[PDB]
C-alpha cells in the first residue's frame, strides 16, 4: 500500500536521475517498486502523476522548512537572514535535483503540474512581500519599488538562477557560487535606496 | 523566393498570435503565403524550421538594437543608462510576443532553437559583464560579485521576468511595471556596496 507507494515514488525519483520520464516506462517503475504493471495502475494512472507526486512532496519539503524558519525569531543580521531563506530553497531543490528538472519541463505540458507550480510561487512571493513590508514598516528598508512586484521579480530570478545552475545549463551561475550571488541581489534590491 | 519566404514567415508570426505551433499545419502556411504544399517544402524543412527562423531574426534585431545603442557613448545618468538597454529588450521582444512566447517553448524540444537562444544570452551577459566592468574600471561602481556571475543572474531573471509579464503568467509582473521593476534591481545590484 504506502510502501508499494513508496517504492514507486523512490523508484521514479532514481531512474529520472539517468533519463528524462519520456524514457521511463510503466515497466521500468513496476520492477524497480517490485510490483506487476497491473498493480501500478492500482497507485497511480500514468508515470505523468508519479512525477506530479514527487514535484508535490519537494515542493511542500521547501515550503515547510519556509514557515519552520519564520516561525523562528532567529536573531540575525537582514543579509543573514534573507541568505538563511533563500538556502532553504538551495538547499531542497539542489537535493532533489531529477525530480526538480523534470518538475519543471513538465510545467509545459501538465495543466496539474503548471498549476502546482503557479500556487506555491504565488505563495512564496507573498511571503517574501510581507517580509519586505515589515522591513519597511521597521524603518531597516526603504519604500521604493511595489512590494508585491519586487517579490515577483526576485523570486522568478531565483526560479531561473537556481534551475540554470543545477542543470548546468550555458549560460548558468556555478551552482558554488549561485546563493551568494541571489542573495547580494535580493539584499541590494531590498535594502538600496539607489 | 524572397517574397514567398517572407509571405511564409509573416504568415508563420501572424498564426502564431492565435494558437500555438503544434495547432498550426504545414497546410495553414502554405495557404496563408498563397503557394502550394510542396512549394512550402523547398523554402522550409517543416514548421519548426520556420519558427527557428522567426527566432532568429527577433533575437538578431534586440541584438543589433542593443550594438547601436552601445555605438553612442549617450551623455546620460547609471540608471537611465541600464533603463535605455534594459528597453532595447522589452521592446523588441514585447512587440513580438507571440515568436517570442513559441521560440521559448520550442528551447524543450529543439537543439536548434536551445542553442540560439542559448548563444545569444552568452552575448548579452558577456556585454553587461563588460559594462560593470567598465563602470568599476571608472570607480563608479563598486567591486562586489564577480561581474560575469553578476551580469548571469540578471539576464536569467531579465528572460523569465519579461517573458511571464509578456504571457501574462501566474505570478508574473504587470507589463506596465516590469521595466521599472528590473532596472531597480539592475541599478541597486550593480551599483549598492550593500
Ligand atoms: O528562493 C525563494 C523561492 C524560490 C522560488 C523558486 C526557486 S527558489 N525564496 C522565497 C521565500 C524567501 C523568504 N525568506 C523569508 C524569510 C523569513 C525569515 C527568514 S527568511 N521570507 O521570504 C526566500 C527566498
Ligand atoms: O535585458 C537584457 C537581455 C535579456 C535577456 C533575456 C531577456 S532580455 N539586457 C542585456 C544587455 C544589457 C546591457 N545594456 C548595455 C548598455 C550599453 C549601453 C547602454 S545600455 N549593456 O548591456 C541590457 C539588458
Amino acid at each position: 500500500g504506502d510502501d508499494r507507494e513508496l517504492a514507486i515514488l523512490a523508484t521514479a525519483e532514481n531512474l529520472l536521475e539517468d533519463r528524462p520520464l519520456a524514457d521511463i516506462s510503466v515497466d521500468d517503475l513496476a520492477k524497480g517498486a517490485g510490483i506487476s504493471r497491473p498493480t501500478f495502475y492500482f497507485y497511480f494512472p500514468s508515470k505523468e502523476a508519479v512525477l506530479l507526486t514527487l514535484l508535490d512532496r519537494v515542493v511542500n519539503q521547501a515550503d515547510m522548512a519556509l514557515q519552520t524558519l519564520a516561525e523562528n525569531p532567529a536573531d540575525t543580521d537582514r543579509e543573514n537572514m534573507w541568505r538563511t531563506g533563500i538556502n532553504v530553497f538551495f538547499e531542497t531543490f539542489g537535493s532533489h535535483k531529477a525530480v526538480t528538472r523534470a518538475g519543471q519541463a513538465a510545467r509545459a505540458t501538465s495543466v496539474e503540474v503548471a498549476e502546482l507550480w503557479s500556487t506555491f510561487m504565488q505563495k512564496w512571493i507573498a511571503y517574501t512581500a510581507a517580509v519586505i513590508d515589515a522591513e519597511r514598516d521597521r524603518g531597516a528598508a526603504p519604500r521604493t519599488l511595489p512590494a508585491h512586484e519586487l517579490a515577483t521579480a526576485l523570486n522568478l530570478m531565483n526560479e531561473r538562477t537556481l534551475f540554470a545552475s543545477f542543470a548546468g545549463e550555458q549560460p548558468s551561475v556555478p551552482e558554488a557560487r549561485v546563493l551568494d550571488t541571489l542573495v547580494h541581489i535580493w539584499v541590494t534590491s531590498i535594502y538600496g535606496e539607489n
